[PDB]
């Protein structure tokens, strides 16, 4: 059956390096070298609040801290608590359920608590209801730290958010510590997925990760340890049929190992991503065979992109103090790289004109695929309707104060001919003002789009974006992309009976027993596909390949061939209407 | 490890002398001179509120006056209470906790008690709740005093707000005095962080500060801490980079004491302010490579502002009185310099025109940052439209009563020109009627920014600043600036290979083992880059200046000059368009 581990060696929250050194640096140090406290008498507190995606790190680094820990060093204790689990309605009950956990957790010498949902651990300090909500917050304030000399005791503290609670209680100076969580996206996202497929006696192929990798996005290591088990189990079913109404129980073979990348796709169809039970992003690719229908100037998208910021991010300080300089005495030598690829930004935005039907909104979530590991949101008026408690200005407000509150982060409103008509003056103005609220020398990015070609504009864009190259226009592919798209399908004509299943037999599987336990008109279509379509829209041509699709499928049994081009073109005729 | 200390000289709250001269006046007295007070039978009460940013001076002032009366005299004893700790959903249970610490306070007979979340302790007294907001308010207003004569207990109360609740909790008699703490900025600053860094065996250099006293601001006395502690911890891996993985115990040498300005520097980009958790304030010095573009105006408007009003502080009334005047009887002497720099002003305000693209919104927070000990704010829209609870009239009336409750203030407005299109008239004449609301004689300034220049501008200001004085005209900056702002980089032209990084080799760092415990084209370049610029807008300098920046970046590394010109000079041709 089940059970859970207690012996974790960071295989399934592996990558937060970083995190780990920043960790090992508090909980380490006060105790593996205990002089230096003194060569410097100096503090340092201990203290670390997680917020992000919960179950991508949150129980995960929980058995993270308590195995590094007990992997770390003999002997030690470690303690959970997981949101209010000693608690009354009684102040002096609930309380003395808490510090006799405090005197017995001070007691043993070398602990750790983690604390889980500090929302319902302490709420917010307000006085409009029972002072219960003042006296636990008051006394777990003063029994923490502040009056408490805490010795050798660590206290570990993990939310989904940074704010949910007054920030009384992180007071600067014991919980100095905070650690978001990043949902690792690719390269990570394939190490904590080979280190999850490592735990099977067949070893999967390197193929499928980073692939099986790129599609999983969104996931903690639970669910795509749920992944794993739904795979598991259709090879299970796949391999055995017999895996039903048993009351004379069955005894099996163990050489039950057979594995599928079958087994994984049909899982990708029987999925659902964690971030995708309630919300909408547009993390989508662009289309395979749309490929070439935009690779050309994808290519030019992701390149002024690249100059009009760079990606850069930080590396380890790890290998960069591995690195060692001569000079140490120069802030003007800090300075210098200081004012190196910081000074060499102004004001990331960019715009997208073009006709409709011509490409539009799946450029924008494929560059938002192009890349990742950055933060961003967009301004979708259906996230701004969304709550009516307050105003939507105050909306306005807050959210651009959270994009405030993060890296260098990417911000993005489509479909701006429509907006515009859709907010007042009010929301108008403000959005404008806080526009340029904030410096040029930050890098944020602004991405815009818009379903209405050039020239064409009211100008509250213009004297927002009289950059010449702060937009780009729009065109209609060529020929050769046109027929580099239909060509596939222009040998899917000739390839019916046995390459697709319309004329392939599917035959039937018998039962285990499992025993008892007690080509020449071609071209005029060839001339009827071009030159008589005139270079029209990418959405009539996806018309036209749903319809051939259709036909396709219909006709999807024949032999003797050169029989079935009436269907089509007779359906092109009838498209030109 | 770490530990608290009972014992402060005033040495991380040190600087507010006029306060400890105040608070001596009230709690050293009643028992060092136990006979003026039959003299003259007189009362003279004893409770301080503080109010201001939490933890500069809340902590700090409570560490300072139990050790400041702990250093004063033997014996006394201390009490602290930090809001809810003695409370219950009873009246007569949550109050016989209250009056059994009331009575054992006067038992104990020198004694002083702190009381922090005085909101948590009684909020604002309500019926519309249960009667026990009334009941613990009232019983506290009785026990505390009005019934009772006290005797020799003093009662010291803290706050972050000075009206958090309703003023029948400061009975006029009993609570006289009220503590705000200013935050100080660059002397005290100076002050507070060198009466620290003398607590370690190396001491620091002094151009160091107040170098990094006037980089640090917005902190208290423990982030403060926070700093040394993060460059101590800098020097700590910046000395040692064996400080990872050990099961196998390691021992140190005690020798490890080196210190480093850039422990500091990265320090500060590794660094948040505590004011700038949650706000956004215009603090921001002027760039010190566009001081050759706005020093030259910067001067008028740091010397005009000190014409049209002098910001001439109060003098400490410990040295007022160390001297001597012969004549004290005369009121109309007295009433000679209460007429002295008081009567000798006229309604603070200033204006700002000038063209877009040319200096603005940048010189509003350098002035900002060149004189500061006035208390300030501005009226930006974004924190008048951040609340829809009430009416922003409402806000508008609440705002100006606050800065009419303070010291002579500063209040601004940016972007005048998007203004007065954001808000109805309502909010207009409102605001016109608060201009008028307040006399002449108070000193209250009044900024204006405008990125529109002059004599162009709706009337509505004109009648409210028909003072030729009361505004500012903005123009080009002279060529002499300009070559002196390209000066630096047009002789970073000629300084690549080893004066930058673009060929200078980075080597590494061994392990320590750390022992088991068990020229001539530059001058038609200049005319290019001179004359050919017909006096620009310094954005666009600004553009210029981060394109260069990208070329000097790409051409980093290049030996055997006058080869690397044509990069740049096509970069301002194409620029030209």
């Amino acid at each position: 059956p089940l059970g859970v581990d207690s012996s974790l060696s960071f295989e399934s929250v592996g990558g937060l390096d970083n995190y780990i050194n920043q960790l090992k640096e508090m909980v380490m140090l006060p105790l593996l070298y205990p002089e230096i406290f003194q060569r410097f008498n100096m503090q340092p507190p201990r203290g670390v609040l997680f917020h992000g995606p919960p179950g991508t790190g949150k129980t995960l680094m929980a058995r993270a801290l308590a195995a590094a820990c007990s992997s770390e060093n003999k002997k030690v204790s470690f303690y959970m608590r997981k949101g209010a689990d000693c608690l009354s309605k009684w102040v002096g009950e609930a309380e003395r359920q808490l510090r006799l956990l405090f005197e017995e957790a001070k007691s043993t010498q070398p602990s750790i608590i983690f604390f889980d949902e500090i929302d319902g651990l302490a709420p917010v300090r307000s006085s409009k209801q029972e002072q219960i909500h003042a006296s636990i917050v008051s006394t777990l304030l003063a029994l923490m730290d502040g009056m408490e000399s805490r010795g050798q005791v660590i206290i570990i503290g993990a939310t989904n958010r940074p704010d949910a609670v007054d920030p009384a209680l992180r007071r600067p100076g014991r919980f100095d510590r905070e650690f978001y969580f990043p949902l690792p996206d690719r390269d990570a996202r394939k190490k904590i997925i080979e280190i999850h497929t490592r735990n099977w006696d067949p070893p999967v192929p390197e193929w499928l990760c980073s692939m099986l990798a790129e599609k999983s996005k969104g996931y903690g290591g639970a669910d795509l340890r749920a992944l794993c088990t739904e795979a598991a189990l259709n090879s299970i079913k796949r391999t055995y049929p017999q895996l039903y109404r048993s009351t004379k129980r069955l005894q099996i073979d163990p050489k039950t190992i057979k594995v599928k990348v079958k087994d994984f796709v049909m899982s990708m169809k029987r999925m659902i991503p964690s971030s995708e039970r309630s919300s909408i992003s547009p993390s989508k690719p662009l289309s395979p065979e749309l490929k070439p229908l935009l690779n050309e100037a994808f290519q030019d998208i992701e390149k002024t992109l690249q100059k009009l910021m760079p990606v850069a991010s930080k590396l380890n300080p790890l290998e960069e103090v591995m690195y060692d300089d001569p000079k140490e005495n120069d802030f003007e030598y800090q300075q210098r790289l200081e004012t190196f690829e910081t000074l060499r930004i102004y004001k990331p935005r960019f715009l997208i004109c073009g006709r409709k039907g011509l490409g539009q909104t799946a450029l924008g979530p494929a560059i938002l695929q192009q890349y990742e590991g950055v933060h961003v949101q967009s301004f979708d008026m259906s996230t701004l309707l969304q709550d009516s408690t307050q105003s939507i200005e105050t909306s306005i407000i807050h959210l651009f104060l959270e994009v405030r509150r993060h890296t260098p982060s990417i911000i993005y409103i489509p479909d701006i001919d429509n907006w515009l008509n859709v907010l007042p003056l009010t929301a108008i103005t403000t959005f404008s003002s806080m526009l340029e609220r904030l410096d040029f020398s930050d890098q944020i990015l602004f991405l815009a789009l818009s379903s209405s070609p050039l020239s064409e504009l009211h100008p509250q864009l213009r004297e927002w974006f009289s950059s010449k190259q702060s937009v780009y226009s729009l065109q209609y592919p060529t020929r050769d992309s046109i027929i580099a798209f239909f060509q596939p399908i222009l040998e899917l004509i000739k390839a019916s009976p046995t390459e697709l299943p319309g004329g392939i037999p599917r035959k039937r599987r018998v039962l285990p027993e499992l025993p008892l336990a007690p080509e020449d008109r071609l071209t005029p279509l060839k001339q009827l596909l071009i030159d008589s379509t005139t270079g029209f829209t990418v959405d009539q041509l996806l018309h036209l390949h749903s319809f051939l699709y259709q036909i396709i499928w219909n006709t999807k049994s024949e032999w003797n061939r050169n029989s079935v081009v009436d269907e089509c073109e007779r359906a092109v005729k009838e498209f030109m209407i």
